[PDB]
């Protein structure tokens, strides 16, 4: 209760400083109030915050309303100004947090935008590992929060191009501890020990740390989930009267949910794209929602919420290459008929539970037809690499994790009432190599 | 011909039996017709004379119609009073089958609506073998009827709870030619005699009836199904004026439908219960239909049979603690669309049919798509426990068993014209912990 | 280009010669315009061409409309006057490729109407593997198209056939030749060189082979599909003035869609079948479509393409113990929606195309669910037989085949604008002993 006040008011502070610093480059530009709610132009404004931190200019895109259509120009800023521009928004501090946030939400968009099929192959990864990458754009050297998101596959990556002085065994052994921290099993946590004690990590570790991202698409592992939303969200709220300091804020409750319920976000559309399809992807970015399950996600939306393969739309960021003449802009929809907290957790791992259920029929009638039975489940039963082989083995997608949990009513700000529901699968599922849906 | 005259003559008897018997009960506790067709006054009463032979007195709850509202009142009675009741109603004999009939229906009630996960963790057996948990709430020295409908788990959890002097030995023996004769194939009897052969039976032959067990989940066991019906259904049809003697009775043929057609049963009714879900249940119970295919029994039944977790209602008794004030009466919905003859196989068991079939597509034109095939079929083809194993991995879900064998109109009381139908399975498969179906 | 004329000249010769052929035994038998398009009719007059070349008469029943009725006449002809008759319709040349064609067209039927599995297990092989058989019920020494067209199940068929003397040697070694080609892997090619390589072949190579065939169950093999239509089809349209040899003809591409688009062919009908599902059975023939996935069917033709099993027909040859008296007519429904080209391959075998995907989620929300992973793909990754079976392992149901080809409209001779479908697949899954589909 006091420990949650506390976490509110330090992301309140946070958020309120992204708010202001919005605000401010808005009016430095002289965009109008829609201009700054284009999502185009606060990725710009993201962008050049960040490039400013992470000649000795920065700058971008940004697109204004002109005598009826819309236009391109690009900007130029002293990095030194935008670093002024966000310490003093923050109060005179560096504010690496907020920066932070905004990496965390231009990651998640990424995961819902972009496969990272080359990255892996070229690290010896399995593409079909991608629902294990969230947070694999971010930099190797990211945040507190920045590592919490990553996913278990991002930190076996990272690994396999740290393994292809003393300093670099520090960092070696921070991620180490990093991934070890995400597995939820002690023959994963073990295992990674293993890797992290070897003198001169080599291709016994490549193949150990394959195997347990492998492992780590059953026995799953505990990746955070933040709600990040694009820096005009933040400002737009700050200038309309939010008060984020005094009202606090979270990052996983209902808070980003009520947010997004009350602001109004807008999106360039090239022709033949279907904005309700672009809604999807910023939608899904927002919540960082690109590997959940696609019927959990549209429960939650109240709309369905389609695979990639099916979405009529490219990406969000315009190319530079890209006519300006044919472009169009709409609201996205980034509202939900439920809200839900965002989970840290990768769901039951204990494959000692002695769960009930059934996985064969006993026949009453004489009457023609099949006898269904479990043969995966009913067949299984026939150091650390084989346990965590028999705890997949043990494993079953019929298997239910966050037992007694649901959705909840907007209304429902201390998630009284859960609602749990009745339960194509993969966001990444449908292409033309693989109908894996 | 001449077989089944004879088995309909003594079965026919029995029922006869049960029927002046509870006609007697009724007349003794003065309940009204309606009362007596309440289902919670019938299970009392057999309760009673189940305790009778199974201070020294029974009794239970009986509950009445009194000024507008329903009334609960525990009742007593002397034991022997009860024995004289019961064996004057059977013409002065014991008439033990009468009551181990009255104990089967209790037990498939309770298979109904009851999981035993508790009891088959205790005997160290997965939990997911209720399917072969028929009979399980029958005491170990049952009856001829009680043997034959007694599954093959349950053969197993008695067996087991005997290895955890001359009497003990026989009793073993006889239990083992029990289970013997329920299994299909000779390598299951092999291993159920290398057990029985056992002196001094331990661990060895635990994990024997462990994989015994688990083997019958896909090679089924032959255990018998009987349609066994409250006692007020009985009574109410001798009262009316069927003579169950005269016109003979079966458990396994049209009669019990042709019975519960003509029958009306009631049923106390908490609120917030559906009482078609308390009457899915009971129907569920009469015609020993736990642990079938619900596919199977929507059919014949002609309204869906969902799965015990859809089902918006408790068990059939009432708690002694539970306010009467609330309570409502209904009637029980007992009837079928269609009937079909009870079973006593367990379907196919023989894996050297040279099924015929298709497990491959070969493209001819050239157009995308994923190509479908048979992945665990196709991948199987590469001593009495690898030999149980080998016919376990030959199994699939996909093959057909009572091949010819069909449903019947109710008016189709020789069976002449079966309906063969075109072919969600698992009754206790939709839980918190697993989503089986 | 100039390849492509070259083939559709000499294509176009045949069908021209088919097609005369036809038209002059039409005019010898005296039938009418509808009573030649009677595909019963046409089928005994390729049977009598077909005998005449593989006392010294040949013939078969021919079916008039005579008073109102349908009746059956046994005609025979000079097997030597049936010989010269083709040869004369065919410029004096021998046309074995004509033969050869209506050769086919029956090969496509029989596909399509019988399974072999009485066939199948005399020579060792599982009945399921029928997708496997195209071409089964040719000659042994068909020619280069009747080669081409057999599927690896039916080389795998005739090679045990010989299993079980300088000339014996030579089409061994043939055959072994022809099935090689089919292959798309080389370790499948290489296991066929080493039965090849065999002195004095025997249960080893027979092993061999049910390994080989059981593998192209998924590791499919290079099958030709071949439009080959009744021979009534060719006559009427030459008939009625369409030039095969100044237009060309194709097997594979639009021209026989376009054929069957304007034509007109008619069925003998016994009483309680359905027209329609007769017109399934002879478009399928006509398409060489048996052992396609029921899918791909369905949305070229633009109606349901049903099981066999499903199919209120039965074969299109009436037997000569049938009566005549009950024998409707009715028109064969054979056109299609859309066409397709029809391919000559099994679809992709290579399983190192690092092909993307998702196989996982990753919970985003605290909500209960189950949590859907590709069990059978996550776990697989844990001489020449060992590599098949390793390539086997690594395919699925849902890697995709034929990427960027589609079906295409009647009036897109040039396949310019493919359409690909979204996407029961097997035709003979639904039968008494299996539910496949
Ligand atoms: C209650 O009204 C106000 C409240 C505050 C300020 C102005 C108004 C206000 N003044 O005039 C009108 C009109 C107003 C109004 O109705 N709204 C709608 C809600 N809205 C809003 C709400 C939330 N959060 C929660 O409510 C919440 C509730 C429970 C847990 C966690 N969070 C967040 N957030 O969580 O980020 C962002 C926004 Cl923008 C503020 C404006
Ligand atoms: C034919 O009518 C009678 C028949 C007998 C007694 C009275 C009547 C009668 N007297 O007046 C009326 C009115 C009556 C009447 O129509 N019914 C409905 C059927 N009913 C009934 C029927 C059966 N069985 C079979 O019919 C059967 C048929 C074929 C095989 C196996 N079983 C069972 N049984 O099997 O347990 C219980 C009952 Cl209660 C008896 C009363
Ligand atoms: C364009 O019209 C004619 C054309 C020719 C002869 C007579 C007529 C004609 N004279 O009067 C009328 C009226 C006519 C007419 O409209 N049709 C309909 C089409 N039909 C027909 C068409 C094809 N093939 C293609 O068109 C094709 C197109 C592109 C690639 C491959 N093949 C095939 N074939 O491929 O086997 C069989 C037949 Cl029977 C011939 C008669």
């Amino acid at each position: 209760r006091q420990n949650a006040t506390e976490i509110r008011a330090s992301v309140g502070k946070m958020i309120d400083g992204i708010g202001r610093f919005y605000i401010q480059m808005c009016t430095e530009l002289k965009l109008s109030d829609y201009e700054g709610r284009l999502i185009q132009n606060s990725l710009t404004i993201e962008r050049m915050v960040l490039s400013a931190f992470d000649p000795k200019k920065t700058g971008g895109p940004i697109y204004r309303r002109v005598d009826g259509k819309w236009r391109r120009e690009l900007i130029l800023y002293d990095k030194e100004e935008i670093r002024r521009i966000w310490r003093q928004a923050n109060n005179g501090d560096d504010a690496t947090a907020g920066l932070t946030h905004m990496m965390i939400w231009h990651s998640n968009l990424n995961d819902a935008t972009y496969q990272r099929t080359r990255a892996l192959v070229r690290t010896g990864m399995d593409p079909r590992m991608c629902s294990l990458m969230q947070g694999s754009t971010l930099p190797r050297r990211s945040g507190a929060a920045g590592a919490a998101v990553k996913g278990v596959g991002t930190m076996v990556m990272e690994l396999i191009r740290m393994i292809k002085g003393r300093r670099t065994r520090i960092a070696y052994e921070r991620m180490c501890n990093i991934l070890k921290g995400k597995f939820q099993t002690a023959a994963q946590r073990t295992m990674v020990d293993q890797v992290r004690e070897s003198r001169n990590p080599g291709n016994a570790e490549f193949e150990d740390l394959i195997f347990l991202a492998r492992s780590a698409l059953i026995l799953r592992g505990s990746v955070a989930h933040k709600s990040c939303l694009p820096a005009c969200v933040y400002g737009s709220a700050v200038a309309s009267g939010y008060d984020f300091e005094r009202e606090g804020y979270s990052l996983v409750g209902i808070d980003p949910f009520r947010l997004l319920q009350n602001s109004q976000v807008y999106s360039l559309i090239r022709p033949n794209e279907n904005p309700a399809h672009k809604s999807q992807l910023v939608w899904m970015a927002c919540h960082s929602a690109a590997f959940e399950d696609l019927r959990v996600s549209s429960f939650i939306r109240g709309t369905k919420v389609v695979p990639r393969g099916k979405l009529s739309t490219r990406g969000v960021q315009i190319a530079s290459n890209e006519n300006m003449e044919t472009m169009e802009s709409s609201t996205l929809e980034l509202r939900s008929r439920y809200w839900a907290i965002r989970t840290r957790s990768g769901g039951n791992t204990n494959q000692q539970r002695a769960s009930s259920g059934q996985i064969s029929i006993q026949p009453t009638f004489s009457v023609q037809r099949n006898l269904p039975f479990d043969r995966p489940t009913i067949m299984a039963a026939f150091d650390m690499r084989t346990e965590i082989i028999r705890l997949m083995e043990s494993a079953r997608p019929e298997d239910v994790s966050f037992q007694g949990r649901g959705v909840f009513e907007l209304s429902d700000e201390k998630a009284t009432s859960p609602i749990v529901p009745s339960f194509g699968s993969y966001f990444f599922g449908d292409n033309a190599e693989e109908y894996d849906n």
